[PDB]
């Protein structure tokens, strides 16, 4: 639309109050002209056909319930947009500040999100295994950050350079969860998972076996199921970040943890500069490993730790 930047104030899934960038001509939409070439914001009205209608509303007042999970999803969009611009000096997730678009209240019941090729896409949830999705932060981030592959080293999304581009999102939704800092953790998805349950999430990066994901090689999934266990496999992965940066004793391999901001950084770089399409686990190790020589030396604690996460769980 073209008309004139404005900001309009709504609350979020969880009921937080939050502003958000909007565009005034006639109506209000939900498109940011603070970012790059844009974010915007559509309405799939309980529908599939995508993306929908750009967010229109009359007041600028985002209070209604029918409008938290659109207020959600534009507002971490940003939050996303300016994780990488200002931590990776990343341009939206093309890298020359594409628009980034997103639509809420996909189909009915809808107990998932996603990247679609070209766009995010979140449901509702059916209230009880999910509430609307772009509720959770590291949601939003996991599935903005598929873009950013699919752009940059574009693992192929089945069996280990599937599970490792699970991972990445997963990793990425974690960082970005962080840097906003509003309860963060290294669990997926537990803002807006089992609203009857609480203390529980998705995914854990701390510990993948929680929810029967592996957190060693040796307990790989190899079967068909899932892609061949890309949201399984991945554990492996996120245990190894997880160490890289926080540290531990995994099956007796210790790991000194290097923090989050060197991790985001070793993995950036790599996913950045050498992972490919087909890379598989052995290869991720070997594109951190370099990334993490070419940041801070061959002899560097960094180093070190990159190939002691990944001893741990049984990564050569
Ligand atoms: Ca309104
Ligand atoms: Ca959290
Ligand atoms: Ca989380
Ligand atoms: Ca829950
Ligand atoms: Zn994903």
């Amino acid at each position: 639309i073209t008309g004139t930047s404005t900001v309009g104030v709504g609350r979020g899934v969880l009921g937080d109050q939050k502003n958000i960038n909007t565009t005034y001509s006639t109506y209000y939409y939900l498109q940011d002209n603070t970012r790059g070439n844009g974010i915007f914001t559509y309405d799939a009205k309980y529908r599939t056909t995508l993306p929908g209608s750009l967010w229109a509303d009359a007041d600028n007042q985002f209070f209604a319930s029918y409008d938290a999970p659109a207020v959600d999803a534009h507002y971490y969009a940003g939050v996303t947009y300016d994780y990488y611009k200002n931590v990776h000096n990343r341009l939206s997730y093309d890298g020359n500040n594409a628009a980034i678009r997103s639509s809420v209240h996909y189909s009915q019941g809808y107990n998932n999100a996603f990247w679609n090729g070209s766009q995010m896409v979140y449901g509702d949830g059916d209230g009880q295994t999910f509430i609307p999705l772009s509720g959770g932060i590291d949601v939003v981030a996991h599935e903005l950050t598929h873009a950013v592959t699919d752009y940059t080293a574009g693992l192929i999304y089945q069996n280990e350079s599937g599970a490792i581009n699970e991972a990445i999102s997963d990793i990425f939704g974690t960082l970005v969860e962080f840097y906003a800092n509003k309860n963060p953790d290294w669990e997926i998805g537990e803002d807006v998972y089992t609203p009857g349950i609480s203390g529980d999430s998705l995914r854990s990066m701390s510990d993948p076996a929680k929810y029967g994901d592996p957190d060693h090689y040796s307990k790989r999934y190899t079967g068909t199921q899932d892609n061949g266990g890309v949201h399984i496999n991945s554990g492996i992965i996120n245990k190894a970040a997880y160490l890289i940066s926080q540290g531990g004793t995994h099956y007796g391999v210790s790991v000194v943890g290097i923090g989050r901001d060197k991790l985001g950084k070793i993995f950036y770089r790599a996913l950045t500069q050498y992972l490919t399409p087909t890379s598989n686990f052995s290869q991720l190790r070997a594109a951190a490993v370099q990334s993490a020589t070419d940041l801070y030396g061959s002899t560097s604690q960094e180093v070190a730790s990159v190939k002691q996460a990944f001893d741990a769980v049984g990564v050569k």
